């Protein structure tokens, strides 16, 4: 019983985090067989972050520029390139610590664990999910670029996120690793904001789940709904849309608890429009919609990383 | 900027988790030098568990009753001995992966990260706090005993708590690593309860604190109150007094942000005679108490551990 925000194990992560230096920047890479990942605006300055030009700073660039420590252990640079907005730092030693892996982009709405980090030195683990809008309400301060984001399956590392920014709401933006940014923003520093988010609809419906599974039942009820019928009450709670794939992929939830997708929606329409009077779910006061089904489906059943 | 309830890096603690089976039942062991520990109600049946002798059933116990299994290497049992509720299996290796660590025991109110695991395996990481009753809010299914709580500083690693039990409110208790229960739960499966439960006071002016760091000041006030004032009303909300010991902690989070520790409890007072609003404070509707001032420092800081 219980049910808490759950981040994967980091080790597998700690072992490839290493801190890459270039001029009067510090900032975080990722040590993958014999490549560095980080972000490219390392190779900017302050003066250089307002309009830079990354391929004519590049090329103004040596490999003896970059300074990689692992640890206490330096990191010979014998090569380097860009991708989009990441850089590829070629170094001489492959990192015997590295784990199976993918490169994977996620859609918004799925979640994943982040290992903060400082100077290649970890330091917390948490969990996030992508916005709507691809931001990511994360914990960052100066210094975490480079910072990734990751999910495991098995023995199997899928990163899917590397730190980049803070935009002036404090939510975070960046790439996934093939140096591609989630949403419309750019590493130059002009005025850029977050765009209006939405509630992820299916995920407040898995968690509904959760708190069945635990034993939260007060917001049930008798009544149902059609999909069509709880969209239009979505829409003016800024809820985004549940499809029938979303109905599907609740299937399971569904059938363990006994409650049909439709009857929880209609549990769901009857908490927006009257809230929760005093009352709280799985220890919240707040309608939380960054756990996945999978993520409840994992939490309440027990499956582990190897 | 951002706040978000942070683990602890878990990969020194994943590499001491491995799997003890002993006749019927398995759970995880923990693994430092050449020892496994682990709850001592492994030697248990389930006929057992109702009233055990566990000292009787110990006697009847040989080494290689015993499989201790580190990943897929099986480990060679050549000692045992009960502590208190827990069990120290000597083993013929040391695990190679020991870290600087310390066994500790926390007061109610502090917080340390949980490494969840199933079969030796890790499957989370997630923040907890010691309630005043002495037990903790977890994510606990079956075969999560042995499971362990912790904190790191730097490079060394301060064990607090191995999982022992789930109670019937769905909450948990489990021992210090001497295998001393936190509060007067024992490893029967007699009747028990967790009794009556506050909300930490100190926690909940330090989330304030994160909160004015980070931005959110709605709920702040020109009021003031007397340490003396605000126990009354502490005491009526079922909060737990404020010493002069915690206004004295809060200091230095009371002059990064310019806000009296007593000017804060005229905000919490009203927070408690009014509640929020409609409002929310750091993406919570509800006011957070598993957040010390130390863990405040830390993310509102960015200190690594190596
Ligand atoms: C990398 O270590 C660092 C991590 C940031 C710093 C604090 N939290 C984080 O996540 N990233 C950056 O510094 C990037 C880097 C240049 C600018 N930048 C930003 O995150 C951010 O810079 C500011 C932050 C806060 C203030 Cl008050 C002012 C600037 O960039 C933007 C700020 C504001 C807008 Cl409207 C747009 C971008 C880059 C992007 C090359
Ligand atoms: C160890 O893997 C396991 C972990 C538990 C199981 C589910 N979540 C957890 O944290 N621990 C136990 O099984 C211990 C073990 C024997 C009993 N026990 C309990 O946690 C618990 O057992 C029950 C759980 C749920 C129900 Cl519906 C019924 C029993 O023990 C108690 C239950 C009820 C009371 Cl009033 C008191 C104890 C022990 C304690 C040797």
């Amino acid at each position: 019983s219980g049910f808490r925000k759950m981040a994967f194990p980091s080790g597998k992560v700690e072992g490839c985090m290493v801190q890459v230096t270039c001029g009067t920047t510090t900032l975080n890479g990722l040590w993958l067989d014999d490549v560095v990942y980080c972000p490219r605006h390392v190779i900017c300055t302050s003066e250089d972050m307002l309009n830079p030009n990354y391929e004519d700073l590049l090329i103004r660039k040596s490999n003896h520029n970059f300074l990689v420590q692992a640890g206490n252990v330096q990191l010979r640079v014998i090569g380097h390139s860009m991708q989009n907005c990441v850089l590829k730092l070629k170094v001489d030693t492959a990192n015997p610590k590295t784990p199976k892996y993918k490169f994977v982009r996620i859609q918004p709405g799925q979640t994943f664990s982040v290992l903060a980090c400082y100077n290649g030195s970890p330091s917390g683990v948490y969990q996030c999910a992508m916005r709507p809008n691809f931001t990511i309400k994360g914990s960052f301060l100066n210094g975490s670029c480079g910072s990734v984001g990751f999910n495991i399956d098995y023995d199997c590392v899928s990163f899917c996120y590397m730190h980049h920014m803070e935009l002036p709401t404090g939510v975070h933006a960046g790439t996934d690793l093939e140096g591609n940014f989630y949403g419309p923003f750019v590493d130059r520093q002009t005025a850029q904001a977050a765009g209006t988010d939405t509630t992820i609809t299916v995920n407040v419906l898995a968690w509904l789940y959760a708190a069945v599974i635990n034993g939260d039942r007060w917001f049930l009820n008798r009544f149902t709904t059609t999909l069509n019928d709880f969209n239009l009450v979505a829409m003016k709670y800024n809820y985004e849309p549940l499809t029938q794939d979303h109905v599907d992929i609740l299937g399971p939830l569904s059938a363990q608890t006994g409650i049909a997708v439709l009857d929880m929606c209609a549990s769901l329409k009857e908490l927006l429009q009257n809230g929760m009077n005093g009352r709280t779910i799985l220890g919240s006061a707040l309608l939380e919609d960054e756990f996945t089904p999978f993520d409840v489906v994992r939490q309440c059943s027990g499956v582990t990383f190897q």
